[PDB]
């Protein structure tokens, strides 16, 4: 028999990873588990079709069963209207169901032993807690077509003072204008996530912002956590033995380059985004880091890789040139989803299914069989020989035979 | 005097540790060697707060009339430093409000020395940072939301034509914060000039990184005015020179600059510059190993400063009497880059001269095995430096002064 999942809302994407889905589906997960499938296909073709609603959808089931699991998903720009013939420029999808859900995206490097990092210092993990609502993520921005004023407004419900701020007079020629928001709840909830998976680590937390340049939008991002700090958490902090500190961006990142690692590091929606790429690199490659999203209901959960389409890499496949994609993000994606899944229904079989998942994947690498990225990491880039790498699709077959391996031994 | 008759140069004075380091600077090795003509601004928080931040914007004229400009780290004031020094206002950056007047791009490249190795293994050839110094969340306009209510933005435009409304958000629960920013076509143009030109002249290829999927149209008028400036002036010129020219979004540039080699221009938004540029020069050593340059759009104006701050941490250490080690090249730096324009613009070849002299001198006293703690930790390991490895940052500072002197009355 195969294993009894329950409900997993599955979201397919684009290029690259869209075709690694279809190889993770068809190698690693159907011929074990039976799940009660919730199927969007978030691809490009099928957001314009359908004026982005399956993205809506998508997100709304995710908040119905609790679990879902996410394709990198194309964000269309101007090349991509032409390329795909697109009705409108979609907005991101990762921000559309962000936006629906909140939350805290939590990013992780996946660690083996053989792979040799790029940061020399980081021998313990970081981990990056992005805040995943508003900001640049639910701007409205502009172009400005010449000379005029751009103004902001805050009229309260309760008819209490309107206020008006100046934001530029363009008095010669044009440009663009934004504005962003954020909300204070979501604040507080994401304050709420740093400070709880700091202690379940029993690492410090770090809060980086600019509030010495934006003293009022990140000065209550500041105030936020001081204050939650103080209230909730200063005595079991200190019962630890671990830490808070709020420091500049610029400190920080340059504090994280020179640190040993292990300790949680509470980003904004921007810097979360931007650091988590510099951090999975520093430590092997983007394909091997982990990305959760945990909504403050403390049940529902959304897991994806961190990269993108990975579109170079579906450019030479497009053109019969031999890949080396990474896919064992996109397998935790899976395999995190099953287990949050399994941990909501107690369900013991999927629970070991998808630990088994992530062994098998740390075990091949680590026994010496890997994609393109990693070999890079161990020979350097200029002595890879193609005899060092499997290419995408060999390395998905021989995890494929590990699982099955690995299965039958443990019963 | 028979000292290097060297011109006019705008200086301003700044806070806490840098503030210590710079009067050495000039007390050691500038003074002793040069005569200026010194136009000093005191841009420490108490003389800020006691002319309203006048005297900032004073400096920045006088950087627009003299052309050179050397600046100091200066304390950006928050609710805490309103309280340490009870400010009239929490007063806006100085940096902010010089760039805003002054315009262009700040460049900034790590101070490289043989024997100091990097946290960043592969990073072989340099890595140039063009940050654009204008607009953004450095000119920004943000406020608490206090309660429920609407936020919009407008634009009117100057021709009486109809004025557009766009919401941003409707709080329905709660307040949270907004804010408004924006950036000009003409800056945003220079911008990209300055890059292509630097590009050029360094012979490396040029990348911009940008958020244009999120922020399509702000961040979209970027990367359409570079690549229309890359079409019309510049393509034919790179590729007569082998290097090229790429958009790239931010994350996946972090992440290209992280495992390259180096060898690059790095054209990033006033924010990404900030923030990335930390992290370069941390990554090949140390934040004071760093130099900063605001190349203005009129090819003559120039502000060279350290990209780090105030190093607040380690005054705090002077304060209690423990002993420090801050490293002082960055701010060296800024003096010798702005002494090299100065004598660019006026053919003064003594005063190229002492000016790459005093470069010089710094990095052969490094090699030489004459350094500040940090870069003792860089060949070590922080938990394996001891005493001995190092030099407290006034032990540096003659170090460096002997070195100079020593230098100098070789070459005569
Ligand atoms: N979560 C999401 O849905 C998400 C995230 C980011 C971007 N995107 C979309 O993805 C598309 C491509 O964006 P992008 O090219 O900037 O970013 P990307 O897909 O993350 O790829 C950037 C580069 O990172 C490396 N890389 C990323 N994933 C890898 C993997 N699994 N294995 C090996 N190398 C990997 C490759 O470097 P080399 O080229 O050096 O080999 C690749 O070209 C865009 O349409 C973007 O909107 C979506
Ligand atoms: N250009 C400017 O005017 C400028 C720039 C940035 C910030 N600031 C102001 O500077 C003040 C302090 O900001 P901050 O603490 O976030 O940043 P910072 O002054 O750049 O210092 C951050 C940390 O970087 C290291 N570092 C920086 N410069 C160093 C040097 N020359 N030698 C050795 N180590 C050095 C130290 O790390 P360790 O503690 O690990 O030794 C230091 O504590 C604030 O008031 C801020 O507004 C102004
Ligand atoms: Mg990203
Ligand atoms: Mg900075």
């Amino acid at each position: 028999r195969k294993i009894q999942g329950g409900s997993v809302v599955e979201m397919q994407g684009d290029e690259m990873t869209r075709i690694i889905w279809e190889l993770i589906k068809e190698k690693l997960i159907l011929p074990y588990v039976e799940l009660d499938l919730h199927s969007y296909d978030l691809g490009i073709e099928n957001r314009d079709a359908t004026n982005d609603q399956v993205t809506k959808d998508a997100a709304e089931a995710i908040k119905k069963y609790n679990v879902g699991v996410k394709c990198a998903t194309i964000t269309p720009d101007e090349k991509r209207v032409e390329e795909f013939k697109l009705k409108q420029m979609w907005k991101s999808p990762n921000g559309t169901i962000r936006n629906i859900l909140g939350g805290t995206v939590f990013r992780e490097a996946i660690i083996c032993k053989n792979i040799p990092r790029l940061v020399t210092g980081w021998v313990k993990p970081i981990i990056i807690g992005r805040h995943a609502y508003g900001d640049q993520y639910r701007a409205t921005d502009f172009v400005v077509p010449g000379p005029g004023k751009v103004e902001i407004t805050y009229t309260p419900k309760d008819g209490t003072q309107k206020v008006t701020y100046m934001v530029h007079d363009f008095e010669e020629g044009g440009g663009v204008a934004m504005g962003m928001y954020n909300q204070d709840k979501s604040i507080e909830d994401f304050a709420h996530s740093s400070f709880q998976m700091a202690l379940s680590k029993g690492w410090p937390l770090y809060l980086s912002t600019k509030n010495t340049i934006l003293k009022k939008y990140d000065g209550r991002f500041k105030d936020i956590f001081q204050e939650i700090y103080d209230k909730k958490y200063k005595s079991q902090f200190e019962a630890q033995k671990i830490c808070y500190e709020h420091r500049l961006i610029d400190d920080m990142v340059a504090q994280a380059m020179k640190s040993e690692g292990g300790f949680i590091w509470a980003c904004k929606n921007y810097d979360g985004d931007v650091q988590s790429d510099s951090v999975a690199q520093g430590y092997g490659s983007l394909g091997m880091m982990t990305s959760v999203l945990i909504c403050p209901d403390g049940k529902t959960v959304e897991a994806e890789a961190a990269h993108g389409t990975v579109t170079r890499h579906y450019r030479m496949y497009q053109k019969g040139q031999e890949t080396s994609t990474n896919p064992i993000a996109s397998i935790f994606a899976w395999s995190r989803g099953l287990a949050h899944r399994a941990k909501l229904d107690n369900n013991t079989e999927l629970s070991f299914f998808a630990k088994a998942l992530e062994d098998v994947c740390i075990e091949t690498i680590e026994a010496g069989f890997m994609t393109k990225d990693l070999a890079a990491c161990i020979k350097g880039l200029p002595n890879v020989q193609r005899s060092d790498y499997l290419n995408t699709f060999e390395f998905m077959d021989k995890l494929g035979e590990n699982l099955k391996a690995k299965l039958a031994q443990a019963k």
